[PDB]
C-alpha cells in the first residue's frame, strides 16, 4: 500500500501529504537539526535538502514558512571557497541566488544556506553548517499514467 496526491492526459504525483510544484513534492519540518543532520532525515524518506533553481520555486515554498524560522536548503560550501555544491547534485547555476542584501558573509570554515525572513523579505543568508535550524525536503514527483 501507498497514497498519492496526483494532479495534471498525464497525472503528477506526490505522496499524499507533500506540497506540489512542477513534478516536485516538498515539506517544510521545523524541529532544529544541524546542515547535515537535516539532510539525515531528508535522505531517511528519499529525499534531499531542497534545491531552488528558479524564483517561481522560492515562490512557492515561501507561503510554508514561519516568518520567525530559518530553514536550511542544500546548498553547502565546505571549505569556505565560495565553491557552492547543491546535496542533490543538481549543478550549481551563479546566475540563478537569491541572497539578502550583503550576503553570502562568511569567509571562513564549513558554511551552509538557509532561507530566512529578514527586512519584510525571503532570502538566502549563509550560516554555519553545525548552525541548528529548521529544513525543506524535496523529492522528485512521480508520474501517472
Ligand atoms: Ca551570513
Amino acid at each position: 500500500h501507498a497514497k498519492l496526491k496526483c494532479i495534471k492526459s498525464t497525472w503528477n504525483c506526490c505522496p499524499i501529504d507533500w506540497r506540489a510544484f512542477q513534478s516536485n513534492c516538498y515539506f517544510p519540518l521545523t524541529d532544529n537539526k544541524t546542515w547535515a543532520e537535516s539532510e539525515r532525515n531528508c535522505s531517511g524518506m528519499g529525499a534531499h535538502l531542497m534545491t531552488i533553481s528558479t524564483e517561481a520555486e522560492q515562490n512557492f515554498i515561501i507561503q510554508f514558512l514561519d516568518r520567525r524560522l530559518s530553514y536550511f536548503l542544500g546548498l553547502r560550501d565546505e571549505n569556505a571557497k565560495g565553491q557552492w555544491r547543491w546535496v542533490d547534485q543538481t549543478p550549481f547555476n551563479p546566475r540563478r541566488v537569491f541572497w539578502h542584501k550583503n550576503e553570502p558573509d562568511n569567509s571562513q570554515g564549513e558554511n551552509c544556506v538557509v532561507l530566512v525572513y529578514n527586512q519584510d523579505k525571503w532570502a538566502w543568508n549563509d550560516v554555519p553548517c553545525n548552525f541548528e535550524a529548521s529544513r525543506i525536503c524535496k523529492i522528485p514527483g512521480t508520474t501517472l499514467n
